[PDB]
C-alpha cells in the first residue's frame, strides 16, 4: 500500500506523546475523507509545541496533497520558510536537478530510491519547490520524496538514541522510574475506561499514581522506586490482560 | 464478461484506501444504471486526493461511455489535458496509426492485443483522440484500450513493489506495526457493526486502537508492537470468523 | 433552444452580484413578454454601476430586438458609442465584410461559427452597424453574433481568473474569509425567508454575520476566521438542506 | 468574483474597530443597490476619525464608481488632494504611462498584475487621474488598480505588525489584558442580544466588564488580570457556543 | 489592532481610581462613535483631580483626533501649554527633526520605534507641534508617538514602584490593611449589585466596611487588621465566585 507507507515515514519523525497520538488521528481522517478543512489544520499545526520547523513543514506538504479538494489557497508561510533550509546557495540547482528528475517518475519506490541517493537536506528544497509549482509531479512521487526526507531523519535518531550515554546519578534514575510509572498508569486509566469493568485496574493504576505523588511529597530515598513499573503491570496482569488490551509490551 | 474485465483493469491502478472503496461503488452503480449524473461525478473526481492526472483521465474516459445517456457535453478539461502526455510530437501519428486501426475492430481482446503490442504512453494520446471524436470506435473496443493502457501501468507497479528495499530501522518498523493494526482494527469495527453481535469484536478491535494510542502517548520501545496484528486477529478469530466475515486474509 | 442559448452567452460576461441577479429578471420577463417598456430599461442600464461600456452596449442590442414591439425610436447613444470601439479605421470594411456575410444566413449556429472565425473586437462594429440598419439580418442571426462577441469575452476571463496569483498576506486572506461568510450568510437569510420555518437558519446565518462584525470590531487575529464558511454551512446543513434549497454548492 | 475581491482589498487597509464594521455595511449596501446617496456618504467619510487621507481617498474612488447612477457631480476635494501625493514631479508621466496602459485592458487581473509591477505611491496619481477623466478605463480595470494600491499597503503593515517589539513592562501588559477582555466582553453582549436566551452570557460578559472596572477602581496588582480573556470564554463556552456563534476564535 | 494598542499606552499612565474607570468609558465610547462632543470632554478633563498637566495634554491630543468630526475649533490651551515643557530651547529643532521624520511614515510601529529612539520629553514638543499643524501626519502615526511618549512614562513608574522602600511603622501598615479592605469591599458591593442574588455578598462586604469603621471608632490595636482582606474574600469565595465575577485576583 501507499498510505500505510506514508504515515509510517511521517509518524516516525515526530516525538512521542499526545501530539503524535493526535496527529495520527488527523492523518487518519484526512485519508478516509471525513469532513475536514485545511486552514484549520495548518493553523493548529503552526501554534504547536515541540516540533522541528522542518517537521511542521513536511506535515504541511502532506496535508496539502491528501485533502479532498484542490484549494490552491495561499501557500502558508511556515512551510515555505521551513523547507528552504535558510537559503543554502549550494543546492539551488541540486534540488532543481531532482525536481526535473522526479518529474519523470510515475511510481513510488522509483522516487524514494532516487531521493535516498542524494543529500539529507536538499530534499527539503525540492519539497519547497514542489510546494510552489506542483504541476507534473504526481502525488505518489511526492510521497516517495517525503518518505525519503523522513528516512534520512529517522536514521539520524537511530544513530542518536543508540549512541546515548546512560545516567549514573540515582536522583535522575529515581525520577525516570516515577515518570514511566506515572505515565504508564495514566494510559491504563484510559485503556480501561473504554472497557466493561473499568473498576479494578483503573484503581490499581490510580494508586500507583498516588504512591508516586507521595514519594515526591515525602522526599523518599531513590531505592524505593526500584521495581515500580513492573510491579504495577503485575497487579493488573489479570484484569487489564484479557478484560483490557494486553501487557508485557509497555515495559 | 466485459464489465468484470474493466473494473479489474481500472481498480488495479488506483492506490489502496477509501478512495478505491468509493470509486468501486461509483463504477458499480454506473454499470447497473442507477439514477446518476456525470458532471457531478467529474467534479468529484477532479478535486480528489492522490491520483495521477493520467488516472483521473482514464476514469473520465470510462464514466463518459458507461453512463445511461449520450450527453455529449463539454469534454471536461482535466481529461483532455491528461491524456495528451504534455504534447509529445513523436506519437501524434502513432496514436493516429492506432486510432485508425482500432476503428476496424468489433471485439474486446482484438483491441487489447493490438494495443499491448504498442507503447505504454502513446495509448493515452489515442484515448485523448477518442475523447474528441468517438465516432466509429465502439465502446467495447475503447474498453479494450484502457484495459491495455492500465495493464502497462499495473506492470509498472509490479516491477516496483517487488524491487523494493525493505527497511532496517526499528522506529519505522515500529510504526508500520502500529499502522497495520490501527488500520486493520478500524475495518473490523465496520465489518462487525453490520452484524448481529457487534459487541465482542468491536471492543477487541477498539482496545487495540487504544493500546496503539498509548504507545505513541508513552514513547514505548520498538520491541512492543511485535506481534500486534496477528495477536489482534487471534482474539477475534472466534467472533469475527463465523459471526463476521473471515480472517487469515488480512495478514 | 435559442433563448436559453442567449441568456447564457449574456449573463456570463456580467460580474457576479445583485446586478446579475436583477438583469436576469429583466431578460426573463422580456422574453416571456410581460408589460415592459424599453426607454425605462435603457435608462436603468445607462446609470449603472460596474459594467463595461461594451457590456452596456450588448445588452442594449439585446433588449432592442427582444421587446414586444418595433418601436424604432432614437437609437440610444451609449450603445452606438460603445460598439464602434473608439473608431478603429482598420475594421470599417471588415465589419462590413461580416455584415454582408451575415445578411445571407437564416440559422443561429451558422452565424456563431462565422463570427467566431473572426476578430474579438470588430464584431462590435458589426453590431453597431446592425444597430443602425437592421434590415435583412434576422434576429436569430444577430443572437448568433452576440453569442460570439460574448464568447470571445468569456474566454478572456477564463484566461484571466485561471492565470491569477493567489495571495500570501494573512490580512487579505482574513478578510476574504469574512466576506465569503458574511456574503453567503446574507443569501441564506433570503433563501430561508421564503420557506416555512425561516427561524432556525435565519438565526444561524445572522449570528455568523454578527461574529464577523465582532472581529472587525475587535481587531481579531487572522487565525480565527479559519473554517468560518464551512462551519456555517454545517450548522444549517440540517435546516437549510431539506427545509431550504441545498448546500455543499456554495463552497 | 469581483466584488468579493474588492471589499477584501479595501477592508484590509482600514484599522480594526467600529469604523471598519460600519464601512463594511456601506460597501455592502452600495453593491446590492439599496436606496443610497453619494454626497451623504462622502461627507460622512470626510469627517471621520483615524483614517489615512490616502485611505479616505481610495474609498471615495470606490463609492463613486459603485453607486447606482452616473452623477458626475463635483469631484470632492479630499480625494483629489489625497491621491496626488503632495505633487511628486517624478511620477507625473509614470502615472500617465500607467493610465495609458490601463486604458487597453478589459479584465481585472490583467490590471492588478501590471499595477503591482510598479511603484507603491504613483498608483494613487493614476487613481487621481482616473478620478478626473474616467473615459476609457472601465470600472473592472480601476478595481484592479485599487486592489493593487491597497495590496502595496497591506504588505506595508504585514512587514510592520510582524517586525514589532513586544512589551516588557507589566503595567502596559496589565492594561492590554483588561482592554482585550473589556472589549471582547462588549461584543459578546451584542452577539448574544440577537439570540433567544441573551440572559446567561450577557451577564457572564457584563461582570467581566465590572471586574475590570474594579481593578482600575482599586489599583490592583498586574498579576491579577493573568488569564482573564481565556477565563471569560470558558464561562460562556456553554451558552455562547451553540446558543450563540462560536468561540476559540476571539483569542 | 490599533485602538487596543492606544488605550493600553494611555490608561497605563493614569493613576488608579474612579478617574481611570471613567476615562476608560470615554475612550471606549469615543472610538465606537456614540453621540459625543469635544468641548464637553475637554472641559471635564481640565477641571480634573490628580493628573499631570502632561497627562491632561496627551488625552487632549487623543480625543481631538479620535472624535467623529473635524471640528478644528480653538486648540484648547491646557494642552498647548502642557506639551511645550516650559519652553526648553534645546529641543525646538529636535522636535522639528522628529516632526519632519514622522511626516514620512504610514504605519504605526514605524513611528513608535523612531520615537522611542529619542528623548523622553521632546516627544511632547512634537505632539504640541502636531497639535498646531496636523497636515501630513496621519492619525496612525500620531498614535505611534503618544504610545512612545506614554511608554517613556510607564517605564518611569516601573523604575519607581519597584525601587520603593516598604514601611516599618505599624500604624501605617494598619491603615493600609483597612484601606485595601474597605476599598475592595466597596467594589464587591458594586460587582454584586449587577447580579441575581446581590444579598449574601453585598452584606459580607458591607460588614467588613463596618468592622473597619469600628476600629477607627475604637482605636484598636494594629494587630487586629492582620488578615482582613484575605479573610473577606474567603467569606464570599462561595457567592461572589460563581454567582459573581471571580476572586484570587484582587489580592
Amino acid at each position: 500500500s501507499l498510505l500505510t507507507e506514508v504515515e509510517t515515514y511521517v509518524l516516525s519523525i515526530i516525538p512521542s506523546g499526545p501530539l503524535k497520538a493526535e496527529i495520527a488521528q488527523r492523518l487518519e481522517d484526512v485519508f478516509a475523507g471525513k469532513n475536514t478543512d485545511l486552514e484549520v489544520l495548518m493553523e493548529w499545526l503552526k501554534t504547536r509545541p515541540i516540533l522541528s520547523p522542518l517537521t511542521k513543514g513536511i506535515l504541511g506538504f502532506v496535508f496539502t496533497l491528501t485533502v479532498p479538494s484542490e484549494r490552491g489557497l495561499q501557500r502558508r508561510r511556515f512551510v515555505q520558510n521551513a523547507l528552504n533550509g535558510n537559503g543554502d546557495p549550494n543546492n539551488m540547482d541540486k534540488a532543481k536537478k531532482l525536481y526535473r528528475k522526479l518529474k519523470r517518475e510515475i511510481t513510488f519506490h522509483g522516487a524514494k530510491e532516487i531521493s535516498l541517493s542524494y543529500s539529507a537536506g536538499a530534499l527539503a528544497s525540492c519539497m519547497g519547490l514542489i510546494y510552489n509549482r506542483m504541476g507534473a509531479v504526481t502525488t505518489e512521487v511526492a510521497f516517495g520524496l517525503v518518505c525519503a526526507t523522513c528516512e534520512q531523519i529517522a536514521d539520524s535518531q537511530h544513530r542518536s538514541h543508540r549512541q546515548m550515554v546512560t545516567t549514573t546519578n540515582p536522583l535522575i534514575r529515581h525520577e525516570n522510574r516515577m515518570v514511566l510509572a506515572s505515565t504508564t498508569a495514566k494510559a491504563m486509566e484510559q485503556m480501561a475506561g473504554s472497557s466493561e469493568q473499568a473498576a479494578e485496574a483503573m484503581e490499581v493504576a490510580s494508586q500507583a499514581r498516588q504512591m508516586v505523588q507521595a514519594m515526591r511529597t515525602i522526599g523518599t530515598h531513590p531505592s524505593s522506586s526500584a521495581g515500580l513499573k513492573n510491579d504495577l503491570l503485575e497487579n493488573l496482569q489479570a484484569y487489564q490482560k484479557r478484560m483490557g488490551v494486553q501487557m508485557q509490551r509497555f515495559k
